[PDB]
């Protein structure tokens, strides 16, 4: 079968862009389960062909990723709009669900394989959708992992009590970087898109922040990680008991011990052991002191999170196997 990728929201042609990169990478792992793919994009090049020297209906199955109109846009419905089957929806962000004269429409059904296993999250973000349209749940973030060349931390020097990577989501994520991240008393760094001058919410008060870095290159989450004793994993809405995200396994795979906002992962999915959840700030504190004070904690903790990780990239055949059925293959 041939199967055609394309990026809904950007443009692709080289890993110099946070959004073209994950696509090359999802393209890399698709191609290595053993099928014939290709990325429509603006233009020819390396990794892409453009969508004026491709027949749309020359591809059995389309997938779609996602992440103001411009041509990236405008020209993906357009050519979506010719397609004549089933668009198969990579609903990776809670913020980027599927969505929509006659050359733009896009009529075909369209089936969302959902990052997070609760479906009617996915359902629901989705409602304003009139297409046919059909859910089910795959964990797509995990191609990071399958990559044939993932490997994991090795024992750094650490430099750092705590670190966390992210960018400046207001709201429930706001009051939880200020209830985990500031006034601790601990060495804390908080390194991608948020600076301190966007917490200035008098609703949530904090009298010292974390040192805020820049971004880092996206391939140096698991290293620039290890210089910490512990990451942290904070909880988002609708993410929340509903999706396992990138950082995850980035954190899960470097030698920091991967500490998880309970509201996170209130099951305990991530990992059954109630050592590496904590609930609020007077918990993070004493979770990283005793971290600190007890070289036999953390090397216990790592080793029992990269077993973890380990076990799941042990799954790789059966993952690639879910990942055709949720294509119909």
């Amino acid at each position: 079968m041939k199967i055609a990728i394309i990026n809904m929201g950007n443009n692709v042609i080289n890993f110099k862009t946070v959004p073209s990169s994950e696509t090359i990478y999802l393209f890399k792992v698709i191609s290595e389960m053993g099928l014939n793919v290709d990325i429509i994009s603006l233009k020819n090049g390396v990794y892409t062909k453009s969508f004026d020297e491709v027949d749309v209906n020359d591809y059995d199955r389309l997938i779609v990723v996602n992440s103001k109109p411009n041509l990236a846009i405008l020209s993906a419905q357009k050519f979506m709009a010719k397609y004549k089957s089933k668009i198969y929806y990579l609903f990776t962000d809670i913020r980027l669900p599927f969505s929509q004269e006659e050359e733009l429409l896009i009529k075909s059904p369209i089936k969302v394989i959902s990052q997070g296993i609760n479906l009617d999250i996915a359902k629901a973000a989705h409602k304003k959708v009139d297409n046919v349209i059909e859910f089910e749940y795959f964990p797509i973030e995990q191609y990071k992992i399958h990559m044939n060349d993932f490997q994991l931390s090795k024992p750094t020097k650490k430099t750092l009590d705590v670190i966390y990577g992210g960018s400046f989501r207001s709201g429930q994520r706001e009051s939880k970087m200020v209830e985990f991240l500031f006034d601790t008393g601990l060495n804390i760094e908080f390194f991608g898109n948020a600076r301190e001058k966007q917490f200035k919410n008098p609703k949530y008060p904090w009298t010292k922040a974390p040192v805020f870095t820049g971004k880092i290159p996206m391939n140096m989450v698991s290293e620039k990680n290890s210089q910490a004793i512990a990451a942290l994993i904070i909880g988002d809405k609708n993410y929340n008991d509903n999706f396992i995200t990138l950082r995850v396994w980035e954190t899960m795979a470097s030698d920091a011990v991967m500490l998880i906002d309970e509201e996170f992962d209130t099951k305990h999915r991530i990992i059954n052991d109630a050592r590496f959840y904590v609930n609020n700030r007077a918990e993070l504190i004493d979770r990283v002191n005793e971290l600190k004070h007890s070289d036999v904690l953390r090397k216990e903790m790592l080793s029992i999170q990269h077993d973890i990780l380990n076990k799941t990239r042990a799954k790789k055949a059966e993952w690639q196997d879910a990942f055709k059925k949720a294509i119909d293959l």
